[PDB]
């Protein structure tokens, strides 16, 4: 701390927030969230709300020659029912690309964070804000006489929906996702419309959204969440091509690759019970691709989630001990299904974008 020290509003001009849909002001803290704050409740039931504000995939951007940088944050976890925890709170500090520092967070405090012995000289910085939580800002401080530029760099923008698990969950630090790690390597960039199963329902009011967001690539993934509440089987081709053709009013020619649900060791190997499988949902995703090709679509694209993620991938990809379901990729297989993702939608002609 210092008087000289350059105090910068979370609202400054040359700050980009990447990721973030909307940016919520309440009473001197700036909220970046996933979906219209103002119309949170045309999304999820209240509860489910919080999910939209969680700084998943989302990054504070800005130019300085500062040596140091100081946030002044707050950042809240998801409230438990009875049955209480004991899931480390990260925030990654890249430097022109690279990581300098992944820094644990302090939880539901009104706190500050220093990065000292960052690079001398001009350099892009990206704050990576944490995956699991809901991430606020009241300050940016840097040194006295230090500059600040906007980051005017216009890669394509990539947005990726769907998915039942969170992304989050066995990553290193939040660079560090299947997500953050595909998009980084292609130079995209990310916008994650992913809030686990719930948010994976072909909801109109999603598909919606990613209409009325720029996008240059769109990646949806379903299935699954659908079968994980064994209802939606019958309206799921219905809703997917209805999904997509609200898309196309806006993204007329962009590439959308349809994809299936990955490979899940504890869904996809349920008894069948005269009920709708793992496997019937994948067959409906590949049917609806065929039939919008069909009829003119030349950029909807099928992506089988077994090339990307199948049952081939053993257990030292998993996070999830022994005596627990293999759910979520560890570090290396957060890695793996990075590069295979971006090897299969290059197999399709959709990568590289620009």
């Amino acid at each position: 701390r210092a008087r000289a020290d350059r105090s910068v509003s979370p609202t400054d001009p040359a700050l980009t927030y990447r990721g973030a849909v909307s940016l919520q002001d309440r009473d001197g803290w700036l909220a970046p969230w996933r979906a219209p704050h103002e119309d949170a409740y045309l999304y999820f039931p209240k509860g489910s709300v919080g999910r939209l504000a969680q700084t998943s995939g989302v990054r504070l951007h800005l130019r300085t020659d500062s040596p140091w940088l100081a946030v002044r944050y707050e950042a809240v976890g998801p409230k438990p029912k009875p049955g209480e925890p004991q899931e480390p709170a990260l925030l990654d500090v890249l430097v022109d690309g690279e990581l300098a520092r992944t820094v644990e967070l302090k939880l539901d405090a009104d706190a500050e964070l220093h990065v000292d012995g960052l690079p001398a000289g001009d350099k892009l910085v990206e704050l990576w804000l944490p995956t699991l939580l809901q991430f606020r800002l009241a300050e940016v401080r840097l040194e006295a006489g230090a500059t600040l530029e906007k980051d005017t760099s216009s890669k394509p923008h990539w947005i990726h929906y769907g998915d039942s698990i969170c992304h989050g969950r066995g990553a290193a630090s939040p660079s560090r996702t299947w997500l953050a790690l595909a998009a980084r390597a292609e130079g995209l960039d990310l916008q994650s419309l992913s809030f686990a199963a719930d948010g994976s329902h072909l909801q109109p009011m999603f598909a919606r959204l990613i209409r009325d967001l720029p996008a240059d690539l769109i990646s949806l993934r379903v299935g699954t969440s659908n079968f994980m509440d064994g209802d939606g089987f019958v309206d799921f081709p219905a809703n997917l091509v209805g999904f997509v053709q609200i898309i196309r009013e806006r993204h007329p020619l962009t590439p959308i690759v349809l994809g299936s649900s990955v490979y899940s060791p504890f869904w996809d190997e349920l008894p069948a019970d005269d009920k709708p499988t793992v496997a019937d949902y994948r067959e409906q995703v590949v049917k609806v691709a065929e039939l919008l090709r069909k009829h003119g679509d030349q950029n909807v694209h099928y992506l089988d989630g077994m090339r990307v993620w199948g049952p081939e991938r053993g257990m030292e990809l998993y996070l999830e001990k022994p005596d627990k379901y293999p759910t979520h990729p560890n570090a290396v297989g957060h890695e793996i299904f990075a590069e295979s993702s971006r090897r299969e939608m290059a197999a399709l002609g959709v990568l590289p974008v620009r």
